[PDB]
């Protein structure tokens, strides 16, 4: 459970990302796809991308990476009342998708990576600590409900 503070300095934090969604989609997605490849390779709409400029240059990936992030910050703003929001990610996620958690992990660092990278003075130890708390109980609560799913992750 995070703490009432530890979830300010997750929203903080959030509200600059919120300034350029897009781009911050854009460099978490490129992040993800650089540092795990497997990823991409997986990601059928995606993977005839080639270089980092085809897909910064690419308006579907951008509009993806918005997504995303739009569903990610729709979960953190409700401070772990996320039941509502988490679920139908879960569903697509289990069963279509095949998103098993380790993947979710590599998100999450390329999450982390991003934020700090953009914003470091309102990215310091405790803003990434709870950021890292947030992440973890958002990967925790969907690896329960892939479970309900009957999807092992
Ligand atoms: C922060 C974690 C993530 C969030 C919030 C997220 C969110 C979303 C959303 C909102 C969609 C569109 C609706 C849906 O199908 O559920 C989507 C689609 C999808 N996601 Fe995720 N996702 C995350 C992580 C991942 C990861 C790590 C992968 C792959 C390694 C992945 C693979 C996919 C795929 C393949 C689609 C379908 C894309 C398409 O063809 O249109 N997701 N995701």
């Amino acid at each position: 459970v995070l703490s009432e503070g530890e979830w300010q300095l997750v929203l903080h934090v959030w509200a600059k990302v919120e300034a350029d969604v897009a781009g911050h989609g854009q460099d978490i997605l490129i992040r993800l796809f650089k540092s795990h490849p497997e990823t991409l390779e997986k990601y059928d709409r995606f993977k005839h991308l080639k270089t980092e400029a085809e897909m910064k240059a690419s308006e579907d990936l951008k509009k993806h990476g918005v997504t995303v992030l739009t569903a990610l910050g729709a979960i953190l703003k409700k401070k772990g009342h996320h039941e509502a929001e988490l679920k139908p990610l879960a569903q697509s996620h289990a069963t279509k998708h095949k998103i098993p958690i380790k993947y979710l992990e590599f998100i999450s660092e390329a999450i982390i990576h991003v934020l700090h990278s953009r914003h470091p003075g309102d990215f310091g130890a405790d803003a990434q600590g709870a950021m890292n708390k947030a992440l973890e109980l958002f990967r925790k609560d969907i690896a329960a409900k892939y479970k309900e799913l009957g999807y092992q992750g």
